[PDB]
């Protein structure tokens, strides 16, 4: 396809503002509709996932308007995504060759556990991704992911309105047929607000809980919560002076210690790019996905940035998520002038390994505009007691949140967001086909399982988070208990069978394994023990022994009872074919390589001979996957064959759950 510059030229021709050039790609035009079936408040990642999944599940059934107050896709924290998310993207027609032009390759999760009382000592835990011909995971700059999903939404019959705000003072939400009058202005100063008459409102305003806060006070869990402070840094081409052995920048890296952990995420950034230009680049990418352009004939990231006049650079997102019962020194002016900067640099110097680690990265000033060198956020975890009612329902962060650890935000949160999307078709149709009272009763009951799932989802994630945190207080419990149980309970079994029709059902059954009984049984024993040891103390050695033995005993039984075949020793670098810890084991599969030219990480697959990021051609042998233990010629062609295309819909198929087999 010849690249078009439709939006770049349209913007200059009319001197259009950022929100006007975006809203001009709407199927129903740039002004608001008089009526819609569903109005979505907030075009964050979940509002857009909701709208894309609702129209893809049942096209041409619901008119859907997404309202977003930002004039363009704004900055968001939350960049790490997981296989269920890539699978969703693929089911919506965008495979890795194209997504990698925009986002960073993620090849699993790595953890390092720093010993507090013995500075310099550490342990690790590594779990890999998948071969190039199986799937990928993504590190996403959020302004770009939400631009991609805006454009995809607009090409699938959804209108998205940036620079427009839901006014929750004058908006009316009701259960009476088509009872909703959604007031939409350009801001508080705006004399002429518009109304969108609608059947169903979707609160997707994130942690702000703009609508559902009207129905219940935000709810906080017992005990300590977490604080976060973070910033953006250069991404070194040469990751070899990093102080951790076998470090790779294409994992999501977790530096863990008694007070909490640090995330390290390598992702490309498109800041400094005109919005209209990005619209043309994205559009062209979708046209190449529609045409089926092979990866080696698709332009590289840097070549796209030349073509469309964009700005492109590699950065590292580094941040702390720590407990809020940490005692800080009273005066921290030696470490900075803002609190975020102060606490970040105070913690770094607390650990020689963190300081040695950070010494490979150069801070980036105000990557996302003025004041954005440092971010801080306090009291992360919360739950919305009420998530639905007559005329409305909430999704994503507006239902609850816990912690960045294991990325439940996007990847678990899309369970509520896709299920809501599916439930939206009968919700609107009930309202169009029965009188008001019966319609209301039928809808209320239809949503009972949705509210129940939401009510139980966040507390299970909270217990999962505390489980991991208390185990990060010791360099053996971290990898051999917490991490081990998270991947056994939470690895996504049978994900290659998911399609658009079963996605929501499969997603709500996952929950990162946080509902698996044996997982919760080990989690409760650790939390029950470790929480009694005060944070500023080291865990007694006998307590670690006891917890290690208890976990291992429960583990052997639940592992034997799992009928899902996995090359566990190839996936967990520290463990064998059962999930036994092995002291010296270093062997794993190798699915990636670093470009020698730009430092970007690449998937090893035969049909991709060039770097997708800078275009530099590598040697032919390099793109050979390493299977350790090995796979024959037929075992590998058998593996790649399952992950090619998702199966069609069979409404008489049983859904195979991602969680391990019950012991019976
Ligand atoms: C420090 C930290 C690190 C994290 N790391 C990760 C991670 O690595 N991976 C991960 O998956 N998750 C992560 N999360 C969680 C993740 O950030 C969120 O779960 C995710 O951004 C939720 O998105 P959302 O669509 O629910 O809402 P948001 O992305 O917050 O979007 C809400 C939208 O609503 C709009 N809005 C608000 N009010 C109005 C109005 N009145 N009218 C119109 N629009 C409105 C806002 O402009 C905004 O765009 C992290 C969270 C934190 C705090
Ligand atoms: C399930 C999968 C997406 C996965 N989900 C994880 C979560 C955390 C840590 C590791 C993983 C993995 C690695 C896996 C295991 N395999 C199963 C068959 C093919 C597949 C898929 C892939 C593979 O090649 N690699
Ligand atoms: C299991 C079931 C009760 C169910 N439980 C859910 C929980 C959350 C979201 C959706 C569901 C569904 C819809 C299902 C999926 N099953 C596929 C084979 C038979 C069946 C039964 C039914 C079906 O036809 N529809
Ligand atoms: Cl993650
Ligand atoms: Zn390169």
């Amino acid at each position: 396809p010849t690249p078009k510059y439709t939006f770049t030229e349209r913007a200059a021709a009319g001197n259009l503002s950022d929100a006007e050039i975006l809203n001009s790609n709407n199927p129903t035009g740039s002004e608001l509709p008089d009526e819609s079936d569903v109005v979505v408040g907030g075009a964050g990642i979940h509002g857009l996932i909701y709208a894309l999944h609702a129209s893809k599940y049942k096209p041409n059934n619901l008119k859907i308007s997404v309202i977003e107050k930002n004039t363009r896709p704004g900055y968001k924290i939350g960049e790490s995504t997981l296989p269920i998310f890539y699978t969703w993207c693929k089911l919506h027609g965008i495979s890795a060759a194209y997504l990698l032009r925009l986002f960073g390759l993620k090849d699993g999760l790595c953890f390092y556990f720093l010993d507090r009382e013995n500075q310099g000592q550490y342990t690790d835990f590594c779990s890999v991704g998948a071969p190039g011909l199986v799937l990928a995971s993504l590190q996403i700059e959020r302004p770009m992911s939400e631009l991609l999903f805006t454009i995809l939404a607009q090409r699938n019959g959804v209108n998205v309105y940036h620079g427009r705000e839901v006014d929750f003072k004058s908006t009316v939400v009701q259960g009476g047929g088509q009872g909703n009058k959604i007031a939409v202005s350009r801001g508080k100063y705006d004399s002429t607000p518009k109304t969108i008459d609608s059947a169903l409102f979707v609160d997707a305003t994130g942690r702000f809980r703009q609508f559902c806060s009207k129905k219940a006070p935000r709810h906080r869990f017992d005990g300590w919560n977490c604080n976060a402070f973070w910033g953006y840094f250069t991404a070194p081409k040469d990751e070899s002076k990093i102080p951790f052995d076998l470090y790779e920048g294409d994992f999501t890296n977790h530096l863990c210690f008694p007070e909490g952990w640090v995330w390290v995420i390598r992702l490309p950034s498109w800041e400094g790019s005109p919005i209209a230009n990005l619209m043309d680049m994205v559009t062209y990418i979708l046209e190449c996905a529609d045409a089926g352009v092979p990866g080696d004939e698709l332009p590289s990231s840097e070549e796209l940035a030349r073509m469309f006049g964009l700005k492109f650079q590699w950065v590292t997102s580094i941040g702390f998520a720590v407990r809020n019962d940490v005692k800080y020194p009273e005066d921290l002016s030696a470490y900075g002038t803002r609190e975020a900067e102060q606490k970040f640099n105070y913690f770094v110097q607390k650990y020689e390994l963190l300081q040695q680690f950070m010494s490979n990265f150069e801070l980036i000033e105000n990557l996302y505009g003025p004041g954005t060198t440092w971010f801080i956020r306090k009291t992360l975890a919360y739950q919305s007691p009420v998530v639905s009612g007559p005329g409305w329902l909430a999704i994503g962060d507006a239902c609850g949140f816990t912690n960045p650890l294991y990325s439940p935000g996007i990847n678990v949160g899309m369970s509520t967001s896709t299920w809501a999307a599916q439930l939206s078709h009968p919700i609107v149709e009930i309202g169009k086909s029965a009188p008001a009272d019966a319609a209301e009763s039928s809808i209320r009951k239809l949503l009972v399982p949705y509210d129940d799932y939401c009510k139980s989802l966040v507390p299970a994630l909270e217990q999962m988070n505390r489980f991991n945190y208390v185990c990060y207080r010791d360099t053996r419990l971290g990898p051999q208990v917490a991490c081990l149980w998270q991947f056994f309970a939470g690895i996504e079994r049978y994900l290659s069978d998911v399609n658009i029709e079963t996605f929501a059902h499969y997603a709500i059954k996952w929950v990162w394994g946080a509902m698996v009984p044996e997982y919760q049984q080990v989690a409760q024993k650790c939390i029950e023990h470790i929480e009694t040891v005060p944070l500023d103390e080291r865990l007694p050695d006998a307590m670690v022994d006891e917890l290690l033995a208890f976990s291992n005993r429960i583990k052997s039984a639940a592992v034997a009872a799992d009928d899902f075949s996995l090359r566990w020793d190839a996936i967990l670098r520290s463990f064998d074919r059962s999930l036994n810890f092995v002291e010296g084991k270093t062997s794993r599969d190798i699915y990636t390589r670093q470009c020698s030219g730009c430092g970007a990480w690449l998937q090893l697959r035969p049909d991709w001979k060039k770097c997708h990021s800078c275009g530099l051609l590598g040697t032919e042998p390099q793109t050979a996957v390493t299977f350790d233990p090995p796979l024959t010629a037929e075992e590998e062609a058998l593996l790649y064959a399952a992950w090619n295309t998702a199966p069609k819909y069979d409404p008489s198929k049983e859904l195979k759950l991602p969680t391990p087999t019950r012991p019976a």
